């Protein structure tokens, strides 16, 4: 969507599973919100 709208911040995979636990287990643990 950010290709169509400059007003969308892109979030990459590692920006979403960013927690130290998530990295340690290699899964999502926390809900993440993106726009
Ligand atoms: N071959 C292939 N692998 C994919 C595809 N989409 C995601 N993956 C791979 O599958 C693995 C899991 O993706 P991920 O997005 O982290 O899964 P999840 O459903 O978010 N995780 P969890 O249930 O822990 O939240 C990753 O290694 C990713 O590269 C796809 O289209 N093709």
């Amino acid at each position: 969507t950010a290709a169509e709208n400059p007003n969308v911040e892109v979030k990459d995979y590692g920006d979403i599973d960013k927690a130290p636990e998530e990295r340690a287990r290699g899964i999502t643990i926390n809900t993440a919100h993106v726009e």
